[PDB]
């Protein structure tokens, strides 16, 4: 039998993002049809005009999928599922130019170049002054009383870490966090007049000046291994680093300041989890939050050929949408995956994507973005508690928190 939703419901509709996650629809699909064709009227697909897609609600389907990229292409529709019901075409190919939306062998030579910026080490190098940006940060909200979680904890050191791995000087970094804050959420009416557009070309032309300039003065940093030539010459061109820049800028902000929020309201959900979390400090933990958080609710591929995946058959140039969503709640994979249990381990979430081509270079950088801002507030805030219900961001593939007020002194 078709599973129990309301006639037309399209699980990319910011609408619904807005108010809340649809986890009761997602359950109902994994029980009754995980592998389900999403319909859309013609106008209402979010950019893309072709009827619908393939709502993927399985976690070893999304796995199955991202590890096959040979046929389920991230370039040939881009990854994101929704924009804006009228934007042109032209402009969702635009964003072809970031590694994220480029298939093999493009993609191939692009990641091997930027593992240059994301190896271990260069990662590592970071955590030190993460961790004293971490403990400042905490204590500065906790001076102030109470306020929005999401803007005096959240959001600060996810952009920190984009500075710090790209070297961007500090009386540069308030341009730099400005351009990477309007480039997401521009279907919410609070954020109707950012301009991601122009927000990048900014950022290009920020980004080629100082590829130029650290080509001339190799500094601590990844930005010297980016431009650098190898044995066989590769390396990113000035505007490859600027497109770079641009995706840095946009992955490495929002996602990760969503998890934080989303982390401290299942903190506050579960009292048991938080005082176990105060007491140990598992950086289990960070892995737990992405799978709770999901901040990236789905990212979608289109097939290049005939392919039949979970009995479905899907047809060339068909869209199949991964509803990490859903997957990272998958009851066949995890043991109570409503439970919120920061000891999970091992933790086979897809919230960094299903292994495969396009994994997210930034994880293990999150990851410890996130161990480090949570003991910053178990250190200086560990009696916070919510005085009022999260904002919800209006995007139909993001899961945004714009605003939660909180007690820090939780008197
Ligand atoms: C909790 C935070 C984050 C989440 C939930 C997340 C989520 C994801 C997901 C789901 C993908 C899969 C893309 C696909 O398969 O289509 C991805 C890829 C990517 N992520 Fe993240 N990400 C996070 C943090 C970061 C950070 C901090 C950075 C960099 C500073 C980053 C940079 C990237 C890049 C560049 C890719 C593209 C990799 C490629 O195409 O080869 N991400 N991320
Ligand atoms: C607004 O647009 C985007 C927002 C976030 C991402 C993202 C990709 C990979 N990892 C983390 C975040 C990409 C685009
Ligand atoms: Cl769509
Ligand atoms: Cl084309
Ligand atoms: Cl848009
Ligand atoms: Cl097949
Ligand atoms: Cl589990």
């Amino acid at each position: 039998p078709s599973p129990n939703l309301p006639p037309g419901f399209d699980f990319t509709d910011p609408a619904i993002y807005a108010e809340r996650l649809p986890v009761a629809e997602f359950a109902e699909l994994r029980s009754a049809a995980p592998i389900w064709w999403n319909g859309q009227d013609p106008g209402k697909g979010g950019g893309f005009h072709d009827g619908g897609f393939w709502a993927i609600t399985k976690l070893n389907d999304v796995k199955e999928i991202s590890r096959h990229s040979d046929v389920f292409s991230s370039y040939e529709n881009g990854v994101i599922p929704r924009f804006k019901n009228d934007i042109a075409r032209e402009d969702i190919e635009v964003q072809r130019f970031v590694m994220l939306n480029m298939d093999a062998p493009h993609h191939t030579r692009l990641r091997k170049i930027i593992s240059r910026g994301f190896t271990p080490r260069a990662v590592g190098r970071l955590h030190d002054e993460l961790q004293e940006r971490a403990q400042k940060i905490a204590a500065e909200a906790a001076a102030a009383g109470s306020g929005d979680f999401v803007e005096q904890v959240s959001c600060e050191l996810p952009l920190q870490a984009i500075a710090g791995l790209l070297g961007v000087p500090q009386e540069d970094r308030g341009k730099l966090f400005h351009w990477s804050n309007e480039m997401t959420g521009n279907e919410d009416p609070e954020y109707a007049h950012i301009d991601p557009k122009a927000s990048s070309a900014e950022l290009i032309g920020y980004a080629m000046k100082m590829a130029e300039e650290k080509a001339k003065n190799p500094a601590d940093d990844i930005v010297t291994q980016l431009i650098q030539a190898d044995i066989d010459g590769e390396k990113l061109s000035d505007d490859e680093f600027g497109f770079f820049v641009v995706m840095l800028a946009v992955a490495g902000n929002e996602t990760t300041r969503n998890s934080i929020t989303q982390g401290m309201m299942a903190f506050a959900e579960h009292p048991d989890q938080w005082e176990l979390y105060k007491k140990v400090r598992p950086e289990t933990a960070a892995d737990e939050i992405v799978r709770w958080a999901t901040p990236v609710t789905a990212f979608q591929r289109t097939a290049l050929r005939d392919y039949e995946l979970s009995g479905v058959q899907i047809k060339k140039g068909q869209r199949v949408v991964m509803f990490y969503r859903s997957a990272n709640f998958d009851e066949e994979v995890f043991q109570d995956p409503f439970t919120f249990n920061i000891l999970r381990n091992p933790n086979p979430h897809v919230g960094f994507g299903g292994t495969g081509a396009h994994y997210c270079i930034g994880a293990n950088l999150a990851r410890m973005t996130i161990n480090l801002i949570f003991n910053a507030v178990a250190d200086h805030m560990p009696d916070l508690k919510p005085i009022s219900a999260p904002e919800r961001l209006r995007s139909g593939w993001l899961n945004g928190i714009k605003h939660w007020q909180v007690d820090y002194t939780g008197r």
